[PDB]
């Protein structure tokens, strides 16, 4: 069944501009986002959902130079998430999300609070102060979110394609993500494949795990 | 389904040891492994999977001393995966790839084959020779990798915990990964959470929506 899922998913290359997504639908990608695991619960993202077409066409700007290929993706899919990373992580946001982990009933006293904020705060140091890849690291908390995101959109049976190929400043600057705090590193256009959807027959491909997998 | 699926994972605090996948379970993670997608199919990944007592111990190796708490779960879980990245994009890898996608039939003619060869060399290089976030670029994916298997595995109706807490240096060093081409990057203990998982009792806590989701 989700074997199933994960060998049937496919990265979509054209969309049906008149199938959307059910309104229930539309909620449950917005939970599967929300509610991605991350490193000490970081949670460094922000996401862009876009519905509309005006919406679209604002994140399709990205899809330009190189990247036309990817513009009728973003234009004719139903919904279009667009994936940011925070550019550095600060105490306020750290604040917050232990705040959160607190009024969700996480902590059963002061202490332990205060113990999972020691953590995170420990973890944090070590790739701002040290290790100077916070940057990265929080980019890659991002990717295993569309990873999920990506598993989970085709187990609800919706099509869907992750994109790198867009102009990331171009994104940035059309939603002032970068004086806000956030980068664009990934884009996913949901919906229904069209019949222009070459990819959606073809055979699946992956290296044998002969090559990519050892067992101990 | 899935959403529920989503919503009732956790990250295990502490594994059944005599809770062991069962002969398919074991064969469905490691389908898992392979198939999650991957920017340009370059599969920039290879997994070592630690089943034998053994094995499990030789990973825990690098969870001793600052890490501790991630030890047990690394010796008590069933399954224990160790996600690692490739260090470098070299030529023959991508002749690896685009060589399967042929095999299996993806392309009919051989102008495709070698379009498909120009179109995944572009983004390598410029990922290698104009970013030179060579490194980072294939991390990411490796990154999508886990959170598509924690999904997964969570659909599977087993329990796994992703773990950035320990020593990549010392599991690198216990399984030569340098000199093989690869560096770990997260483990993820698989299998049946016991008694003593605080974790699988507590509520799970997210940042609310009005701060990490804008919908356009
Ligand atoms: C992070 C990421 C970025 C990618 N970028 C694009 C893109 O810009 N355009 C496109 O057509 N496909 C893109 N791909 C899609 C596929 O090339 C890869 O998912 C596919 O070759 C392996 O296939 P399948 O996803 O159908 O299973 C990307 C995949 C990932 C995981
Ligand atoms: C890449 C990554 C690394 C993490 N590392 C560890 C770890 O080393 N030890 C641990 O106990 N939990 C670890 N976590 C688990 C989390 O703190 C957990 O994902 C998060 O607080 C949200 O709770 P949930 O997974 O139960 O939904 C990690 C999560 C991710 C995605
Ligand atoms: O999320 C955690 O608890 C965590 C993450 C990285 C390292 N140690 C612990
Ligand atoms: O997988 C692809 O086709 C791809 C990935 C990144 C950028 N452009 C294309």
């Amino acid at each position: 069944d989700i074997i199933s899922v994960a060998l049937k998913r496919h990265s979509t290359k054209a969309f049906d501009a008149s199938k959307k997504l059910t309104p229930e639908q539309a909620e449950q990608i917005k939970t599967l986002l929300q509610y991605s695991p991350s490193s000490t619960n970081s949670q460094p993202w922000h996401f862009i959902v876009a519905s509309t077409e005006e919406g679209k066409a604002r994140v399709a700007k990205s899809a330009a130079g190189n990247y036309v290929f990817n513009e009728r993706k973003m234009l004719d899919a139903s919904h279009v998430v667009v994936f940011c990373a925070k550019t550095a992580m600060d105490d306020v946001w750290l604040k917050l999300v232990v705040d959160q982990e607190d009024a969700d009933g996480r902590f059963a006293t002061p202490e332990a609070k205060a113990a999972n904020d020691k953590g995170r705060k420990f973890f944090a140091d070590m790739h701002r102060k040290d290790l100077h890849d916070d940057a990265e690291w929080m980019a890659k908390q991002v990717y295993l979110n569309v990873g999920n995101f990506l598993l989970g959109v085709a187990a609800l049976g919706l099509d869907a394609v992750p994109i790198e190929g867009f102009d990331a400043a171009i994104l940035d600057a059309e939603f002032g993500l970068k004086e806000k705090g956030y980068t664009s590193l990934v884009v996913v256009p949901v919906g229904h494949h069209s019949v222009e959807d070459f990819n959606a027959t073809l055979p699946k491909s992956r290296l044998p795990q002969n090559i990519t997998l050892t067992e101990v």
